[PDB]
């Protein structure tokens, strides 16, 4: 990736900023810019490129093969009792929460079991993350 | 990916800003501004390409062959009871919430059992997650 | 991709910003721009390409194959009881919630068995997310 | 994708804002732009492309095959009862709410068991969303 | 990658701040400005790749072979028990929650058994994470 | 008064009582009684009795004169007010009374201003007296 | 009074009393009883008696003259409220009474100014006097 | 008065009392009484009494003469306010009583202003008193 | 007065008491009682008596001559409020009472301004007295 | 008073008393009594007996002359209040009772200004006092 960024306020080339009551007097301002970028990526010189895969089976016998790929959950349990049992009191909840499985941003290519490949591959991701504000 | 990104608030070339009572007076402003940008990117010279896959089973006999995928979930159980027994009491609950699952931005490209991939696979995301707020 | 772009408030490509009671006295501005962009991308040279797959089974014997694609959920179970016995007291609930399963986006391209792919797959995601606002 | 943009609130090429209470005096403004942009994108060389599959069977037997595709929920139960016996009290319930499956956002290009595919295939979504605000 | 960046509040090529009720007096800027950026990156130049992968079984006999991907859960059991039993008192709770399982920003590129893989892979995360303000 | 009697339960001048379940063999009774009783009471022996009264006015004046026998109530307020604002409850009632001005037994014999007298008054009072029983 | 007599169960003169489950052998009872009472009381042996009573007024003048008896209650005020405001209670009111003036027997011979009086004046009140028994 | 008597439970001249399961043999009771009894009381000899009261007013002026018999009350005020506000509770009241003013036995013979008073005046009271028994 | 008596359970002349599972053999009772009892009580021997009064006024003035008997209340105030303001307890209440005046037995003879008083007064009282028992 | 007597239990001239389970063999018993009571009490021998006021008033003035028996409250106050604010606890009351004024046996013969009494006055009071008895 050539260009990446992360510019919390503000990005600029060039920035003449006048803020919060200033006196801003005689000024003259020339600019005089000349600006080339030319971008030559990922250009791929290739004559001949093979991807092959052969597999042959003969005189043979399989009985109980398994393949079992990834990410496998089988058993999983979640027990969240909550008993409340306020005979003659006083009880003020505010900005309460119980979570238990929260995913926000999943991202997966590939999974396989076999796999070939020939190329480019690129993830980004950019945030701004606040969870709970209260109060 | 030649350009990615994040500006939180104001993104430009040329910003002349005057804001919160300035007093702005005699200014000349002259801009001279050539700019070329080339974009040449995901060029490919290719003269023969071959994808090719091939088996053959014979005099073979495959009993009780069993490839199961991934992301398998099988048994999972939630159990989230919540009793309340208020008898004689004052009770306020402002801002209160439970949540079990949540996915807010799942992107996949490609599961499977064999592949054979030529090519460019990119995946971008962006975002600016608040949660919870309140009060 | 050659722009992706997350800008909070503002993009512009030269800003002139008069804001909050200013005072702007005499200016002369004098903006002289040549810009040129020249968008080559994704163009591919090829002569020639064979995707080809061939299978052959030939005195063979199968019983009990079993092939079972990803993504599979077999046996899940929520179970949130709630149960509330109030008597003679005082419950005042503001902003309460409860959700299971929410899935706000999901992109999936491809889940296969078998695949030959030739090309460019691209995805992109962008979104403000705020949840639960309240008070 | 050569131009992806998220912009909050503005986007313009040349913006003179004048707001919120100024006084503005003797101004000139002269402009002078010239732009031009060439897109080539997608174009593709191509003399000769074959996409070919054969399956040839003889001579062979087969039983209780079975081949099941992705996206499989067999058995889930959802059970939230609720019980509510308020007897002699005060309760106030405003801004409350339960949901169980809810999905906004659903984009699947290809699911299959067997595919050969020679292309192109994006997808982009921009959303902004906000799921409860009360009081 | 060729440039990366993470800036927290402002970022630009030649900046003029005038910021907090400042005099600004006689002032002639002159500004000449020359920049050129030439990118070549990514470029191949590759005349013959072959990929291939042959495997022949004969005369073999298999029974009870089993091959398990990564990221298995098997059994996993979460109990977080909560029991309130105010009897006469006063309880107040500003800013309370229990949280199991969250998590933010999931990226994985490649999980398989085989893989072949010739080519690039980039990923690249830029986040400000805030998890709880309250108060 | 001779002979005044309060018996609560049995009187008598010989008394055999076989009571409860006894066993009463050889009994012989020989009773042999003589009883005399001679009363002279309220006998009087008097020869000459004179009651003479007498009264003379003359040559007087009179004016505002007041004579005002006993046993005067003038000015009397019974104020007993009641009042049951029973809202959202539960009220029972068993065995209550109120009561203001009870009177029983009242026995006056001479209430006058100039009395004579000459002989014999004699009062007798006897009660069982049981107010309120309940339960 | 010769005889006044408060006997709380049995009176008499000869008392055989078997109770309660006795064995009453050979009993041989001989009485020989000879009473004799003689009575004079009250008896007067008077020759000559007089009352007499005379009033003369002459030459003489009243103006404002008051004699009041006895016994006057003039201004008496009984002021008793009750008030019960039971929201959202139990109560149970079980043997509850409230009295203001109770008056069982009054005995008054003789109020009078001037009373001349010969005689014999006698009173007796004999009672057993249970005022609450509840439960 | 010759005789006054209290006797709770049993009076009697003679008492054969055979009670609570005896066993009673060979018994001869001989029992020779002889009982003389003469009363003689209140016998007056008496030749001569006067009771003469004489009263003369002459050449006098009265004005503004006020005799006021015993036992006056005048003002006498009885406040007795009860206020109950039970809200949200539990009250169980059982053998609960007010009384204000209770007389029982009044006996009074003579009150007056003046009085000549010739014989014999005998009171005679005799009660068991139990006010208040519960539970 | 010659006899006055408090026998709490039994008075008797001659008492035989066969009690409580006694066994009682061989008696002989002989008894030979001879009682004689003369009375003579207030016996008076009495020739002559006078009772007499004279008042004369003459030549006199009389104003504001003011003679006010005993037994004077004038001004008396009973003030006992109670305020019971029970929120959200318990409260039990059982054996309880008040009382503000109570006059069980009132024996009063002669009350007067002038008495002249030839004779012979007896006041006999004679109670059992429990007031409150509970429980 | 010749016989005044106060026995608690019991009174008698002769006893013979078998209680409690004893064994009571051969016995004679004789018994030869002879009683004589001669009572002559209050006997008066009296020739001749005088009473004699007289008051006579003459050339006498009298202005604000003012007599006032005895037994004057005037002015008396009670004030008792009671006050209980049970919020949230628990409070049992069993044996409570608030008496302000309790008379039980009052006895006045002669209460005057002037008196002349020739003769004989006799009170005899005999009580048992039993106040509260709880639990
Ligand atoms: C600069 O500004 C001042 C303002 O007081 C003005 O008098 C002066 O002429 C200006 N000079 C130039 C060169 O513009
Ligand atoms: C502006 O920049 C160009 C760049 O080649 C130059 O030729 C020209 O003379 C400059 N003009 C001024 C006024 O600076
Ligand atoms: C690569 O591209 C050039 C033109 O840019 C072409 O002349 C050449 O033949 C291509 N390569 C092959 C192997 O054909
Ligand atoms: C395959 O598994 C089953 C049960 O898991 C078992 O009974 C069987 O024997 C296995 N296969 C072989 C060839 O052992
Ligand atoms: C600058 O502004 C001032 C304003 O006070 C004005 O008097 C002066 O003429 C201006 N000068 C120029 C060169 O515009
Ligand atoms: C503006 O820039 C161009 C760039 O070639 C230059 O030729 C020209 O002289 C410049 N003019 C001024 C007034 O700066
Ligand atoms: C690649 O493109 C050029 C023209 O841009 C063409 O002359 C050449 O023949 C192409 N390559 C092949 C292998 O044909
Ligand atoms: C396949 O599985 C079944 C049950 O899981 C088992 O009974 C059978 O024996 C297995 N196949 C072989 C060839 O063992
Ligand atoms: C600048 O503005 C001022 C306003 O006070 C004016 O008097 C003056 O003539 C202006 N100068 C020019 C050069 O426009
Ligand atoms: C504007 O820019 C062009 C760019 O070639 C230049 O030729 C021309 O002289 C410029 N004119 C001015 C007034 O700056
Ligand atoms: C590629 O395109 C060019 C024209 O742009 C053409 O002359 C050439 O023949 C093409 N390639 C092949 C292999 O035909
Ligand atoms: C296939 O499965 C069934 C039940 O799961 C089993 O009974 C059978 O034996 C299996 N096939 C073979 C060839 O064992
Ligand atoms: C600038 O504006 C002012 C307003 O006060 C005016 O007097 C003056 O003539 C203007 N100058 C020009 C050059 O327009
Ligand atoms: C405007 O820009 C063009 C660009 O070629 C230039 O030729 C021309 O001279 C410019 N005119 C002015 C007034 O700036
Ligand atoms: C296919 O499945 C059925 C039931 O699942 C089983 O009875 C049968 O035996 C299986 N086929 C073979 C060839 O075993
Ligand atoms: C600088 O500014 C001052 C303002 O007081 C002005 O008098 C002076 O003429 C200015 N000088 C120049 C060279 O602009
Ligand atoms: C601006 O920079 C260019 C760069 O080549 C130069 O030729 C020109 O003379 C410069 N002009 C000025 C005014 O600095
Ligand atoms: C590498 O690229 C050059 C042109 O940049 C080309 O002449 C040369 O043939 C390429 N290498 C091979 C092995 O073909
Ligand atoms: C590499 O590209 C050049 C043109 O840039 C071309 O002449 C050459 O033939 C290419 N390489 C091969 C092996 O064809
Ligand atoms: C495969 O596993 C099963 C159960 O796990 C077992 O009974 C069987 O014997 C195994 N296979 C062999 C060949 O032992
Ligand atoms: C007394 O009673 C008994 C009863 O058993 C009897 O046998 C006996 O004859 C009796 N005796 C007399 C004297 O009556
Ligand atoms: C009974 O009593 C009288 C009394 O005088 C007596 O004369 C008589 O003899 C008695 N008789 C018996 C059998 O006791
Ligand atoms: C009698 O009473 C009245 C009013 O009470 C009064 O006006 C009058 O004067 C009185 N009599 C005399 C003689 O004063
Ligand atoms: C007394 O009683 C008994 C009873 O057993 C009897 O046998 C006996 O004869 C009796 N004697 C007389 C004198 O009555
Ligand atoms: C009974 O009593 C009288 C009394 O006078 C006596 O004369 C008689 O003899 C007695 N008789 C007996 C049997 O006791
Ligand atoms: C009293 O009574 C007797 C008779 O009992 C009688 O002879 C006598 O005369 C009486 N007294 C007078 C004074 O007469
Ligand atoms: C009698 O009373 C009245 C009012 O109470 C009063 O006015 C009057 O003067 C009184 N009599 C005399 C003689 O004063
Ligand atoms: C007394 O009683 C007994 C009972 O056992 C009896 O045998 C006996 O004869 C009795 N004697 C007399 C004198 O009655
Ligand atoms: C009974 O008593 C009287 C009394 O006088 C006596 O004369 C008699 O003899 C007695 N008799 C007996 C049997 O005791
Ligand atoms: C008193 O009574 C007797 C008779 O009992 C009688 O003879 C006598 O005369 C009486 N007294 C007078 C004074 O008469
Ligand atoms: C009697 O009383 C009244 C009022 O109480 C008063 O006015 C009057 O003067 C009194 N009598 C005399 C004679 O003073
Ligand atoms: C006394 O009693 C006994 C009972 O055992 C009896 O045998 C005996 O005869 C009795 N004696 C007399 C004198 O009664
Ligand atoms: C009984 O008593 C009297 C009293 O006088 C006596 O004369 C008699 O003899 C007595 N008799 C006996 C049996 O004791
Ligand atoms: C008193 O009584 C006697 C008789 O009991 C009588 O003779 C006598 O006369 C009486 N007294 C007078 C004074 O008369
Ligand atoms: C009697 O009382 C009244 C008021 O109490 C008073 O005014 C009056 O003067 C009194 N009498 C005399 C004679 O003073
Ligand atoms: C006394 O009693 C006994 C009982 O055992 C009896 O045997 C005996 O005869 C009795 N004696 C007399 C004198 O009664
Ligand atoms: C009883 O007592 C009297 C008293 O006088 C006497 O005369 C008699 O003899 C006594 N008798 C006996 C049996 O004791
Ligand atoms: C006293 O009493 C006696 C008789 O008991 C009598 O004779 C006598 O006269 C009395 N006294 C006077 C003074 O009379
Ligand atoms: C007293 O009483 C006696 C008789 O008991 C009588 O004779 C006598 O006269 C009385 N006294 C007077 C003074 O009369
Ligand atoms: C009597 O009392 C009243 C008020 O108490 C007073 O005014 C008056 O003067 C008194 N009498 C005399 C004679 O003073």
């Amino acid at each position: 990736s050539i260009d990446v960024k992360y510019i919390g306020v503000k990005s600029a080339y060039v920035s003449y900023d006048v803020q919060k009551r200033t006196i801003y007097l005689n000024i003259t301002n020339t600019l005089n810019i000349t600006n080339n970028n030319y971008y030559s990526v990922e250009v791929e010189n290739i004559t001949a490129q093979v991807q092959f895969s052969k597999t042959v089976i003969g005189k043979a016998r399989l009985n109980n093969i398994t393949i079992i790929g990834p990410l496998d959950m089988k058993q999983i349990d979640y027990t969240v009792p909550t008993v409340i049992a306020e005979e003659m009191s006083y009880m003020y909840d505010f900005c309460t929460l119980i979570s238990i499985k929260v995913h926000n941003i999943v991202l997966m290519m590939q999974v396989t079991v076999t796999t070939t490949y020939f190329g480019h591959s690129e993830q980004i991701s950019q945030e701004r993350y606040q969870y709970v504000d209260c109060g």
